[PDB]
């Protein structure tokens, strides 16, 4: 760590503090995060999972106890791209633009049987080339809910790489909208949120849903609602397309390769955000 000075604390992420630093080095720029022989190895692993689309882990420090992983510099998260954004909304290109490049790298890690499991605004970075990138991808193997799948919530302890498909289709909600699709402040308030836009899954649209080990009997049954009251003024493509990304059962939710097939994506460019 003698070799990097830090400039600035750019996140107070679910895994450690992040801060832009200088690599001495070499010159470079880069986020540093502070953070077990698994994990050692399995971040390793990370090190390979190279994509456009997912923040490049340039290297992996392990020194008196303490873990720091070396990560390329995006100067804003969605987040804060969002929140700039508001009165006017995100151009439905460059939000089209972002959903495409961010089903290719999950198409990417999902064939490599990685998976995100916390996709969310602060862990979505964005450059002045229209790019948008993944960071925190496989670290996983108050915290925000607000883009956690329902299997989750309701303790399936072996859940798929749907889960980051519903997390992107909350997310693809939010660009449209301006607000937030489902911000519960409670593992009950998110569930009960979901349900009331959704629906109270049953055991006709998600098989097995009632033998999940939260799920409760007594839960309230809300009917579901259409998507054109959901999220307008978004169009005939992109209403079928999150639906198929909110898909109760996880085993009938889109594959993010299908998803990148969908009609939504054929007139899809890449603009240039204002920053
Ligand atoms: C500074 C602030 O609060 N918001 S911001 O200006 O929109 C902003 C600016 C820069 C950043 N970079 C964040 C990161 C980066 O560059 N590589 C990584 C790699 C991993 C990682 N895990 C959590 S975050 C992060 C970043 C974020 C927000």
């Amino acid at each position: 760590m003698e070799n990097f000075q830090k400039v600035e604390k750019i996140g107070e992420g679910t895994y450690g503090v992040v801060y832009k630093a200088r690599n001495k080095l070499t010159g470079e720029v880069v986020a540093l995060k502070k953070i077990p022989s698994t994990a050692i190895r399995e971040i390793s692993l990370l090190k390979e999972l190279n994509h456009p689309n997912i923040v490049k882990l340039l290297d992996v420090i392990h020194t008196e106890n303490k873990l720091y992983l070396v990560f390329e510099f995006l100067h804003q998260d969605l987040k804060k791209f969002m929140d700039a954004s508001a009165l006017t909304g995100i151009p439905l290109p460059l939000i089209k633009s972002y959903l495409f490049q961010l089903l290719q790298g999950l198409a990417f890690c999902h064939s490599h049987r990685v998976l995100h499991r916390d996709l969310k605004p602060q862990n979505l970075l964005i450059n002045t080339e229209g790019a948008i990138k993944l960071a925190d991808f496989g670290l996983a193997r108050v915290v925000t809910l607000w883009y956690r799948a329902p299997e989750i919530l309701l303790g399936c302890k072996y859940y798929s790489t749907a889960v980051d498909i519903w997390s992107l289709g909350c997310i693809f909600a939010e660009m449209v909208t301006r607000r937030a699709l489902f911000p519960g402040d409670s593992e009950i308030d998110q569930l009960f949120r979901i349900f009331r836009t959704l629906g109270t899954p049953d055991e006709v649209v998600w098989p097995g849903v009632t033998s999940m080990p939260d799920y409760k009997p007594s839960f309230p049954k809300w009917a579901r609602q259409d998507f054109s009251k959901v999220v307008p003024p978004l169009d005939e493509d992109g209403r079928s397309l999150l639906s198929q990304m909110l898909h109760y059962d996880p085993n009938k939710r889109i594959s993010a390769k299908a998803a990148l097939a969908h009609p939504f994506f054929q007139d899809v460019t890449k603009p240039v955000p204002h920053l």
